[PDB]
C-alpha cells in the first residue's frame, strides 16, 4: 500500500480581533471560525512514525492567532491569503495550504437612530465564507461565498409543464410558496501570488455585497418558472457584474409548505384561492444545484 | 399506585398563516411552531386502557389548523388564549390547556429602498414566545418571552471586587468583553377569561417592544458592574412601563472571550491594553438567573 | 421593584475522570457536563452592585475540578450531593446549591472476546442523569434519571376507541409501528444530609438499573392498548421494586410512522396488512407525560 | 454565460422498511435517509424556464418509495445501484444519477437473554452509508463509508519528535489520551452494471464488518506514535483483506482532553503521571485525513 492524498491541520479554531479608533472612540469587531489544512511531504508520519516532518496541528493554532494580531483579518479572502502563503515560505517541506474561514455577523447596534461605539448584535446565522487554496508555483485559488441567507416569498412562484408519467403525482401550479436557504460560491480568477490579491483587494467587499444584493432582488422580482430559472437569473448577473470572477454556483433547497385542506370540517375553504393556512414540511426538500461559467 | 399528574397533546405543530390585503396588493406572513397539552380526567387511559377520554393528539392537531383558519394568529398571546379556551370549553372533562407558541421571524425585505410586497427574509434566529395556561375557573396565565437574541459590547463591562478565597484564580477587571444570549420573559396578571384577553390586544405587541428596546439600549449604554446589575437594571424599566406585568424573569448566559498570551512568541503583547486578538470560548459559561417582582 | 428569586452558576462544565487499577492494569472512565447554581443571601449583587456576596463562577467550575479530584465521582447521586454541600457549608451566606449531572456514555470495548483495558465506545447517546438540590435546613432532594433511550417496535402497539368528533380524522388501529425516546425520572425521598446518601449509596446503581430493565422488558412485551396505558405499567413496576423512591415520571414522544398508499401506481399495495415501506415522520409528535406516586 | 454543471433533485428522503417470516414470526427493520440527484440534458429548464426536461422532485421521492417496495433495501449497496439505474434506464435523456443512503442503526433488543422478535433499539448513532454514482456508459462507482463512531482510549498513545520552532508551545508527551469520531469510506473498483453489483452481493455486508473491526481493533491495540500512524496501520489491513477495493479514506478528528493543573489549590498534584481529572475541549480540534491506495 501506498498514502496517495493526505492533508492535516486544525479545525474549529474560533477568533476574536476588535479594532480600536483611538480618535473617535469608536470600536468594531470581527469573528470567524477558521480551519486550516497542510498538505506536503508528510508520508513518512503516516507509514514510518516519523513525526520529525509534522507541524504540530496546535502550533497551526498558534500561528492563526499571532497571524491575526500581525494582519487585517478582513476582507477574509486576504486574511486567508495570508494565512495559507505563511505555511508554504516558511517550511520547505509543505506544498499546499488550504484555508476555509466562516465570518460570523457582529452588525452594530442603532440607539436612539445613532450608531453605537461599541455594542453589537447578531442579525442572522448567515455567513461570509471564504476557501482560500495556496499551492506553491500554482498561486492562490479563493473560493468566496455567502450560505444561510433564508428567504420566503408568498406568492409569484409557479411550477408547470414538468413531466408526468405513470411515477408522478404532484399537480401543476400557478401560484405558490418559494422559500429557500442561500448557498451562493463565486470563484475567482487564479491569482499569481499575494501581490496580486492584495492589488485587487476592495473588489472583494463589494463583490460580496453585489452577490447578495442580485440574490435579494431576483428572488423578490422574478415571477419565477422554477427554482431552476430564477438561480440561472441571478447567476448571469454577478458574471456580468464583475470580470475577475470566472463560475458562480448555486445550491438551493426547495423547503416546501403545504396546503391543508380542511373540507372534511364543516366544508371549510383552505385550498388553491382560498388557501390560507398551509404546513411546512421539515422533510424531505427539493436539492436544485447549478454552474455558471462564461461562454 | 396512582397517578398524581398527567398532560399530554401534540408538540412541533408547525404553522404558515398567510394574509392578503386585496386593495393593496400586499402579503404578510405568519409562521410559529406550537405545542398544545390538556389535563382533566382522563386518569383512566392509563391506569384502565380507557381510551374514551383521549382527545387523540391527532385532533388536536387538526384544531390547531383549523383555530388558526378562523382566527387571527396575532398577537400570540390571543391567538394562544382561544386556542387553549376551544379545548376546556368543548370538552366537558377537559380541564387545562396548556399552550405554547414559538415565532419565527418573517421580515419584508427593502428592496430599492421600498418595502417588497410579498418577499420575507429571516433575520436572526430571535423568537417571541408565548406560554398560555388556561385553567376552567381559575382564568387565563400568559407568560410572553424573547428568546435567542445574541448581543457583544467590546468594553465597558467590568468585574471587580467579587469574594476572593482559595477557590479563586479569577483576576478582577475593570474592562472585558460580555457576550450573552438574551431570554426574558414578562409574566402578565392573571386574566378573567377571553374578554378580558380581547380587551388588553393593544398591550402586547407594545410590551414586548418595550422589552426589546430597554433589554437593547441598557445592554449598550449601562457601564456593567456585572451581569447581575445591569440586567436588574433591564427588569426594573420594563416593570415601571406596564402595571399590568406582574414579574419579569431574565435568563443570561456569560459568553467568555478569554484574552490570549501571546508573549512566547518575540514578546509580542496581546493582554490588558494590548488585547486585540481573543478566544471566544464554546464552553463553559456563567449562568445569571433573575426574577423581579413588584415591592 | 424586588428580587423575588434569584440563583446563578456555572453550566456546561465539562469533566473527565479516570481511575488506574495498579493490580490489574485496568482503567475505567468517567466523563460528565456538570451545571451548578447557588442562591442565597446574594440580592444586593443585583441591586446596589456589591459583588462582595458573589462567588465568581469561575471559582465554581475550579471547584467542581478539585471536588471531582478529591472524591468519587460515581454513582453521580453521591458526587452531585458532595457537591452541593460543599458550596452551603463553605458560604455562610449560601443557602441553597443546585446541581445537574449529565453523564456521557463510555462503555468499555469487547476485543477479540475479551473485555479491554483501557479502551472505549460511546455506544448511543442515552444519559444517565441527576438533579441534585441541597438546600440548607432542609436536607437533599435528588431526581435521578435516564433520557434518550429510543426504540421502536413494528408491531403489537393498538389505537383504537379514542373519542371521535367533527374534529377528528385518525382511523383506528390495531396494528401500528410504535417508537419513542424515552425519558423517565424516579424522584427520592428526601435526605436529611451526606450522611444518609451515603448510607444508600448500593441503591443508586441498582435502582437505574432495574429502572432501564422495567422499561426495556415492559415496552417490548406490552401488547399496547396506547402509550398512556404501557407507560403506566412501567412506573407501576419501578414503584414496586424501590421502596425509597416516591414518584416516578415519565415523558414520551409517540415519533410517527405514516403508511404509504401507493395504489395510484400501478395497484400496488403498501397499506394495512400489505404495509411494508412506512415513511417516518419529523414532526409533529405526539407527547405523553404522567407522574406516578404511592396510594 | 452557460450553464458548466448541473444536478437536482430530493435531498432527506426518510424511509422506513419492514420484513415480516411469516414462519418464525420475526420482523426486522430498515431505516434509512436518502438523496438522489439527477444530471443529464436538462441545461434548458434553467437557460430558458423549459421544465418539459425535468423529472419533478417530487416524483423522484415517489419513485424512493416504490423502489423500496419492490425490491431489498439492504445491502444500501445493492439498493443505491437499483435505484441509480432506475432512473438512467428509464429516462433518455437523464445520463447520471447520484445517489447517497444513511442507514440508521434499530439493534434487536434482547429481553431476558433472548433476541425480541420485534422490538428494536438505536445503538448510537454510528452510521453506515454508501454514495452511489450509476453514469450511463461508465457503469457504477460505489464508496461505502461508516461514521460517527466514537472512541476514546486512556493510556497507551503518544506524540513526541515532531517540529519545533518560534511558533511550538506544545509539550512531547509519551503518555495522553486518544479520541476521535471515526469516518472510514472503502472506494470499490469500478462496476460495469447492476448484473456484477449483484454478483458481489456477499461482500458488502462482509466488507463493512471487516471495516469496523479492524479499526477498533487497531485502535485498542496499536500504541499509538499518533493519529497519522495508527490510521495509517487501519487503512493497510483493510485493503490487505479485500481485492475488490481501490481506496480507503480515513477522517479523523483529535479530539483534545487537556490536563488541569491545580497545583495553586494546596499543592494538589494532577499532571503528568498524577493526572486524574481531565477538561475535555470542545474546540479547536486536530483534523487528520489520509487516502491509502495500492503500490
Ligand atoms: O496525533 C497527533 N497528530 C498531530 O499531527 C498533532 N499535532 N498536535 N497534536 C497532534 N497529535
Ligand atoms: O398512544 C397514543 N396515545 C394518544 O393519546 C394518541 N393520540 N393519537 N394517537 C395516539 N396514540
Ligand atoms: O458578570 C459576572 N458575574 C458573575 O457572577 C461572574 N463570575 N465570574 N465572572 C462573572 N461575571
Ligand atoms: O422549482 C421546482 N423545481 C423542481 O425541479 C421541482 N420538482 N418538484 N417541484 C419543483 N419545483
Ligand atoms: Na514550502
Ligand atoms: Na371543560
Ligand atoms: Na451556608
Ligand atoms: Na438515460
Ligand atoms: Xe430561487
Ligand atoms: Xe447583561
Ligand atoms: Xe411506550
Ligand atoms: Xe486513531
Amino acid at each position: 500500500s501506498a498514502v496517495k492524498a493526505a492533508r492535516y491541520g486544525k479545525d474549529n479554531v474560533r477568533v476574536y480581533k476588535v479594532h480600536k479608533d483611538e480618535k473617535t472612540g469608536v470600536q468594531t469587531v470581527y469573528e470567524m471560525t477558521v480551519c486550516v489544512l497542510l498538505e506536503g511531504e508528510i508520508e513518512t508520519s503516516y507509514t514510518k512514525a516519523d513525526n520529525s516532518v509534522i507541524v504540530a496541528t496546535d502550533s497551526i493554532k498558534n500561528t492563526i492567532y499571532i497571524t491575526a494580531k500581525q494582519n487585517p483579518v478582513t476582507p477574509p479572502e486576504l486574511f486567508g491569503s495570508i494565512l495559507g502563503t505563511h505555511f508554504i515560505e516558511k517550511y520547505n517541506h509543505i506544498h499546499a495550504a488550504h484555508v476555509n474561514i466562516v465570518c460570523h455577523r457582529w452588525t452594530r447596534m442603532d440607539i436612539d437612530g445613532k450608531p453605537h461605539p461599541h455594542s453589537f448584535i447578531r442579525d442572522s446565522e448567515e455567513k461570509r465564507n471564504v476557501q482560500v487554496d495556496v499551492v506553491e508555483g500554482k498561486g492562490i485559488d479563493i473560493k468566496s461565498s455567502l450560505s444561510g441567507l433564508t428567504v420566503l416569498k408568498s406568492t409569484n412562484s409557479q411550477f408547470w409543464g414538468f413531466l408526468r408519467d405513470e411515477y408522478t403525482t404532484l399537480k401543476e401550479t400557478w401560484d405558490r410558496i418559494l422559500s429557500t436557504d442561500v448557498d451562493a460560491t463565486w470563484q475567482w480568477k487564479n491569482f499569481s501570488g499575494l501581490q496580486e490579491v492584495r492589488s485587487h483587494v476592495p473588489k472583494f467587499d463589494a463583490t460580496w455585497a453585489t452577490a447578495r444584493e442580485v440574490t435579494l432582488k431576483t428572488f423578490a422580482e422574478d415571477n419565477s418558472a422554477s427554482v431552476q430559472a430564477t438561480m440561472y437569473k441571478m447567476a448571469e448577473q454577478i458574471l456580468a457584474r464583475q470580470q475577475l470572477i470566472e463560475t458562480v454556483e448555486y445550491s438551493l433547497p426547495n423547503k416546501h409548505y403545504f396546503e391543508i385542506d380542511l373540507s372534511w370540517h364543516k366544508g371549510l375553504q383552505n385550498t388553491g384561492k382560498n388557501a390560507e393556512v398551509f404546513a411546512p414540511q421539515s422533510d424531505p426538500n427539493g436539492l436544485i444545484k447549478c454552474t455558471v461559467g462564461r461562454s
